[PDB]
């Protein structure tokens, strides 16, 4: 499909824009002062995908443990580029803690919370003064939960001289879109470079994001961040995640993306990079993973033993992927199928790199197996996953030798 | 949005098309002769929210079961209409048991799982032939498992005849759709009400299904039902599926839904039903709940107590929702924030029916609620999370009365 075309921004020696890899990150949510707590976290969430990492700079105590942090995750060989969040006070404590700033690879900067009235020019002037300096680059990131106010009003004003005007809800979509490419325009007119400005404008609901970014995409040339904000918990917050950037990233808007999941008490950080990489494989941007297509099962297959079946090849395939990551280049791609009768199941093997289709109600006890959409092999009796599993491996180091 | 109009199939009481809500589907997977399972499975499905439940009517057993099944759902009040899915020996099934036709609400066609050669065209008229004479809405389903292999050959050869011939892949897509589109042209020739028909065309892969459902809509008027077949198992499933059909969605693409995951060994079927929902409620087409908007959490704020409160609330409300639904009609669209800290909190709040801001660090220690777009109340102390509830409580008897 159609992918935008936009200059490249280097965040560390990771590259996001049209001719590169669409970029998965996240957000710490340690106290960034901790710098145990948060080091371990940055570390977590790169090992589990996260190929940028942002935390929060909120206050000075928060400023002067960045060095640190960066220090440490350059000991262990872990080139993981830092974004700093800032907010309020990012002006005061960029000019004050200078070893910080250039710790960072990357600065973010709200239009909606550099001040209020005349402090907010001058603000975003020196932030960006001292990214120039420093050769950072900067995600002029606008949000709807910290909507610049007077942007608001003249936008409000604007809409109410017209001939028929439009909802409050649709100018407080414009007023976004406004801030994010006002933002972007001054930054540039004071000198910053295309090769340097990354946008984002975003709000917490699917159909409104999509109108928002396909308004960002046309009026400016910048790599997008793109990602639906509090999104929220559990399988609501997966849901709407998907259902909002699925429609832009297929007509090609988008060159990174945060999924921004409220974590269950005691569950895993990662779970929001998990979700990133399954939305940009879903929709075949990246592969992260090989992957098992099955069947819900019906009547006309046994359930356990089929979905017992294709659990034990999904945590199978998971345990071997980092070994095979590393000797068979290309494995991410792999597709394997899993299915529990003769209605779809040769079908959908054939399409598959290999497949496996069990036979269902009615049907003599044997499995056929397709590989490159031919015949393979047919099981029988026990140990049909054992079996299928030593078929998989043996067709990985077939397709996949270097 | 755009909604793409289309006559109206009534499915039992429940009508489908462009005038009516789209309606949430499931399929059950108990064997369907076993009366006393599918009868309770068909229940606790529709509880969850499956407005239609389909079953495999698979052989002989399967068909003598369904009018018990039937029987038992109407002496308990459960007007759930059923879908009989049928290959292979739907012909001699809906003629060797017409009270299994007379008790199913619609009728499953697979034009690929029909026969071979010549059978297909015989075999498809007669069972188009028993709908027509009972009444019967059908569903001409196609799916990509079990494509017509001589429609298939025949794409290929127009394929290769081409100044430009498109890929292998592009061809079997091209064909999964104008064999459903050749169906519905049959079917309307012999007399089948455009009010009787509903479309499907389903592929695994989400860019792929975006382009048939595209097709389909184009070439044809009937309601469509829409689904990712073989979405598989675990977050992958859940992602694949809002994936697929929220960039159709919309577009105005769709008029019943049924997600098609693998459940997990001892998961319940109705995960599917939740799914669907969570879909249709974030692309703002139905409410089914109230939903909570939460931040993913910060540095910025205290990560135990913020997701102990968001994590509460939503169960809370989850408690209610039963009650509520009962006294309060139009309290599904209540939205309820909960957020962590001043930067996005009073934004998001400002934003939902009613909201809460907790301070985060640097912040006195106080939560300021937010309803209706203006300040409520500031909360502190103890027992936030109980006085929060309570005025969530409140808004809802005030907004929600008959
Ligand atoms: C981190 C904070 C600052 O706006 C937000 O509340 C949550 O993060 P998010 O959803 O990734 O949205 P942003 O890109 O930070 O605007
Ligand atoms: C039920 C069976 C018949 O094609 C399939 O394998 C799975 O169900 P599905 O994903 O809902 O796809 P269908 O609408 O049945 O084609
Ligand atoms: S492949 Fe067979 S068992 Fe699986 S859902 Fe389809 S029809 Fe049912
Ligand atoms: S609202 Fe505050 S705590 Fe929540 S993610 Fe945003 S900045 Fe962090």
């Amino acid at each position: 499909g159609m992918r935008r075309p936009t200059p490249t921004v280097y965040v560390g020696r990771v590259p996001i824009g049209g001719a590169h890899p669409i970029a998965v990150q996240s957000m710490t949510n340690t106290p960034t002062r901790d710098v145990e707590a948060t080091t371990a976290q940055v570390l977590e969430l790169h090992r589990a995908g996260s190929e940028i990492v942002r935390l929060t700079v909120n206050d000075e105590e928060a400023a002067k443990a960045v060095p640190e942090i960066k220090r440490r995750l350059l000991a262990e060989g872990a080139e993981v580029p830092l974004v700093g969040d800032f907010h309020f006070n990012g002006h005061l404590l960029l000019r004050k803690y200078p070893k910080m700033a250039e710790a960072l690879d990357k600065f973010r900067i709200n239009p909606g919370t550099l001040g209020r009235g005349r402090h907010k020019d001058e603000h975003f002037a020196e932030m960006i003064r001292i990214a120039m300096d420093l050769g950072k680059p900067v995600r002029i990131g606008a949000n709807w939960g910290s909507l610049d106010p007077a942007l608001l009003t003249e936008l409000m004003d604007r809409n109410a001289r017209r001939p028929e005007p439009k909802s409050a809800h649709e100018v407080v979509l414009e007023a976004l879109v406004e801030s994010a490419v006002r933002a972007y325009e001054a930054a540039l007119e004071m000198g910053l470079g295309e090769d340097k400005l990354v946008l984002s404008a975003k709000v917490s609901k699917a159909r409104d994001l999509v109108w928002v970014y396909r308004e960002l995409a046309r009026r400016t040339q910048a790599p997008l961040h793109l990602g639906l904000t509090e999104a929220g918990m559990g399988v609501k917050g997966i849901v709407a995640s998907a259902a909002a950037l699925a429609p832009l990233l297929l007509e090609g808007i988008g060159d990174t993306i945060r999924v921004s999941l409220t974590p269950a008490p005691g569950e895993p950080r990662t779970k929001e990079v998990e979700v990133a990489q399954e939305i940009l494989q879903a929709l075949g941007l990246r592969a992260f993973a090989p992957e098992v297509t099955s069947c819900p099962g019906c009547g006309r297959t046994t359930s356990t033993f089929f979905q017992e079946l294709a659990e034990e090849v999904s945590r199978r395939l998971k345990e071997r992927l980092p070994e095979w990551r590393a000797r068979y280049p290309g494995v991410e791609e792999l597709k394997v199928a899993v299915m529990g009768c003769v209605v779809n199941g040769p079908g959908e093997s054939k399409h598959a790199h290999i497949g496996i289709s069990l036979p269902g109600a009615g049907e003599e006890p044997k499995a056929p197996v397709y590989a490159d959409g031919k015949l393979l092999t047919i099981l029988k009796g026990e140990g049909i996953a054992e079996e299928f599993l030593r078929l998989v491996e043996d067709y990985v180091k077939t397709r996949f030798a270097p």
